[PDB]
């Protein structure tokens, strides 16, 4: 017998239609007890389980898996969100931790990569899994893909040890640092462009377990609300005026990820490298970070001028890039030079190191 | 309102497992009652409704959609099927044919291209949606696919006047007579190699109306049950004997599809194109596909000794020449030249015809 | 019988280790000798040896001084491109451009919008790897791009990589190290090249032979593109749409949200209120803003940038605000409509 | 310093002339590629006096310098027209010259380069060097052609790497022989390695899956198998295939057979024409179960309480690699019928993956 706490927070998939809009949708476990496929009321009964807890029906394979709806308040629009509603979901993990072997994070698409890069870099020495899933189309309208895609995610935290913030959607499991959201309408919302997924879903359950990251069960988890919130990401474009780079880099921002052209090459207009010279000598921590979707940053750029404030992103999506650049700045009494090393570190799989 | 009849025909999604083996799984309409996205119970008492007929939760738009199930029996395992039981499919659509607005078909994957392809020849003049579709996962197993798959076509039946024989898989409609199963595994199990989708179903459902072929209100449905059973299709491989095409091609065969290498070249060695011709000669009808999933037979191989007898297939899968070319010598007083003609226009829209 | 067609090169990596035209003489599949000599061909003209079918291909190159790294590109190096493909129009049949690929889709977005009424091909193309090193995407690159300028009637900026001719306007750089550098997420391509080259008849635009071309050499420069992050506050929001700025495009989540905390709102009401102009396109490679984000606030000067790549965005807010004497509520109008094929319209 | 290759042009549509819109036979391809600089470097020859029937590379980015040596095959062939016996011919030529050269290159027709590859695959028995097959959609010829790069690609690769196997080179990828297929009878990217990834991609960079690269065993010597099975047949089942067609195609002199079934390996289930596989079987007929779909594999179990061990499972292999394995298989001397059984089992060239 394995329990999962499912955690709540917002998106499309629990919301209501209602004259062609989309309204907040509460009371998603009275839904879920209704729904076979979510709720065994037999083997509930038939065990006295509190009413609170659901119980899925058996599955092929593995242990029986039951779970504890918790609805946060208010529920948020996922272009809402920010790092401390992030914080506050890894606060509510880490108090469950002990009791729960897994989660389910349900949460808007929109900034789901966002938040599962966060919860990655919160969540230090994460033993059990976090899978975050949400659906184009709510799981009361009634074609969907939420009950697919939520009863996935309550399999994969229920019956496999994968110690990751993943996301499951369209029966694939992504590493959350790893995924970016490429389509706003198709049920495959999401690509994970320079890693493969941890796992499919077909006939059968396939798992990269080369991949899959190592339970370090000795160290005790560690919760990070100490995250930098002065960072940011700035899209260069071409022609990008300088004064404009200055009013985006002014105090008190202390870390930005520059997503830049192909391989990792932005303007090189004097003006412009001025004022990330000017910003490096200000301490600002710098990540670069190409606009590809697919690919790597070479170093090189800007480096002349902004030195070892300048740090490649190598393969990291802009989502990972700005959840570790806000981790490594929140963590306390580190010299520069520690910080820009820990930058180049592939800390929670979200980077690949040329080999 | 509208009403589709269900037609159970066989197939994994049927089926229930047993000691990791899947045997026969009858009484689909009691299992489809208990499942709330299958069957409102609700609306069913309120209206009264006989309790062979299922109605589908309201959906955001459109009419609300019920449904009687047919299952036959025995139910078979698709590559038991032949052109027999796809005939007593295409008349039990006939038979109820004013009753309903269209029609589901749950039908194994392995044999499914060959059965749309043989209904959609099968049903001249059709004017309401026939939607086959299947799963990987029976229905009964927790984690599959034939929830929505099952919903989709049902869905799709009820909702849009789309004539033409389709399948819907994996939230996508393809044209019957296109497809062809390419994963024996994923549950993207079906390809239209040669032409896009019909419809495709997201958070929109986004639907190819310049592809999808036109009613012909004016005209009856026509149904064939005069379909040449005397048919085979051989593919020929590097080095195959002239003695062993000799033995395939044998009386009674009437026609054969020839599945030839890249844009439709056979061996051209003497003995065995003399088998050709001497086919020819007997009246056999041949018509060249590619065993390339993608692409197209350009004219002339073997032309310059069977002549007019063997015809280029085109861009045509071979399901859909096999079920064409059974269309074609099942059809009465036609001369041998009025067949191959027939033979090479596109008569369902399963064949591209060259600028 | 012949077709004559300019080789404009910009810069990028495809020429790099000048004098393209010295390298591309001494190729056989770039130029044909026996043909040039036995013609007695001014030397500055290179002739594509016969292919299957068409006309035969004759080409001039251009060589820019000086030449550019792509990610140092502006709206005036483009000005500069459209204003030498206006100034050469009636000697030639078609135009290749050789351009840098960082900033490739963004060059065949703005050119697409300066080449009002443009009846005849400019197609763009580059490489990963220099035509001068051996293996290499160049070579077949720029052939195919001359061949399809060369034979086809293809009245569109295009971009021409790795067999594909996509609509210029509709592609975005999606891989910085594979040879399939670049995706048009929201249309099929225009063409592709393989055993037989095929071409979408039905998106090509349609040639009007009436009205001539005209160039916009007046585009509005004080235009940017900002990227909505998670928790971006309203203050930088505030200080980046300052006074020049005349248009912004937005990069919005999903479907074209945006956060929705009024202090932000606010930000982007008061840009509307000093005549911003604002179009939402989506962070998403693939699909389309619906309307509605701060409509509330920011009125008629939000618009929905619909299924249109940020680059595409960007250069038709730069082309409409450009216009001469428009009410707002016409370049609002304008923004809102496909002008180059950039768009799909809801249907 | 210096490597020298190989390069035996066997026939197909690369070497081959255009003439009023129809392709012949194009002899002299060493005189053509003397005049192109991207595969003749003049300069370098007459400064090194090399003799002429010798071609030298221009300098690549890295690595030793290539010389190629051509040879023409007289006659030319289709590659619709080749069988065992002219991969017999290829291997031997191969075999001749193994100690002069360090990697060779196989110019073939596409048509059937998936069962070219397959074949020398398994004739090459402890290859310790390159053999790269490569062709063209359009030929070298013409100008705009997909030739000119697979073929450099193909002589850099194998003058360049050390990776003992049969591969098949086009359009920017190398792919394990034995694992191809042809897809696509138009586009330049016409072959697919369905169930196994590509060995290597060249970009700007050449990345090359190290991990699956089989192992040079340089303690063993080259041993190459003329004793190849010849009859042997592939076999494609279509729906209601009759038992007596399927045994007239079993007829002796048939010694093994590739079955081609439906989906996850199923074949139609009627008495009597498992009836006729088992009589095959008993008369010492050997068969393969493979699958008709593209991807995917054939779980065990048709049959085989009819056939015994004499029908085994193909599982995710190609019907090439089947075809060749079994002609492998069934010609080595003075095996019990277990042995071949048990080799069939094996994954003995990287064609197949164990479960």
């Amino acid at each position: 017998e394995r329990h999962l706490l499912l955690i709540y927070t917002g998106g499309t998939l629990g919301m209501q239609s209602k004259g062609g809009v989309l309204v907040p949708g509460p009371g998603l476990v009275t839904l879920l007890r209704t729904l076979p496929m979510f709720h065994d009321k037999e083997f509930a009964q038939a065990q006295g389980l509190p009413d609170h807890a659901l119980a899925l029906p058996p599955a092929s394979h593995g242990p029986r898996v039951l779970y504890t709806v918790l609805e946060c308040q208010p529920l948020l629009d996922s272009s809402d969100m920010t790092i401390d509603d992030w914080i506050r979901i890894a606060k509510i993990i880490e108090r469950h931790y002990e009791q729960y072997q897994g989660f389910v994070v349900i949460h808007g698409t929109d900034t789901m990569a966002s938040g599962a890069s966060m919860l990655s870099f919160m969540l230090e020495n994460l033993h059990k899994p976090v899978i975050l899933t949400g659906a184009q189309v709510p799981i009361r309208v009634l074609w969907n893909d939420a009950r697919e895609n939520l009863l996935g995610a309550l399999l994969v935290a229920g019956q496999y040890i994968i110690p990751e913030v993943c996301l499951f959607m369209n029966s694939q499991l992504f590493r959350g640092n790893r995924v970016t959201k490429v389509d706003s309408q198709k049920f495959e919302a999401f690509c994970s462009p320079n890693l493969s997924p941890l796992a499919t879903v077909g006939a059968d359950v396939t798992i990269a377990w080369d991949l899959v990251r190592k339970v370090k069960w000795k160290d005790p988890l560690v919760v990070h609300s100490n995250m930098e919130h002065d960072v940011a990401l700035l899209r260069l474009y071409p022609g990008i005026p300088a004064s404009l780079v200055r009013a985006f880099l002014q105090p008190p921002l202390k870390g930005v990820v520059l997503e830049t052209f192909g391989s990792g090459n932005g303007p090189s207009k004097p003006d412009l490298l001025q004022e990330l010279r000017a910003a490096a000598q200000r301490g600002l921590i710098m990540v670069n970070c190409s606009q590809c979707l697919r690919g790597s940053v070479t170093p090189g750029y800007a480096t002349s001028l902004a030195g070892a404030n300048i740090v490649s992103g190598l393969d990291m999506t802009s989502e990972a890039a700005l959840a570790k650049l806000s981790y490594v700045l929140g963590l306390p009494e580190l010299s520069l030079e520690r910080r820009q090393e820990l930058l180049a570190k592939d800390l929670r799989g979200e980077m690949t190191l040329p080999t």
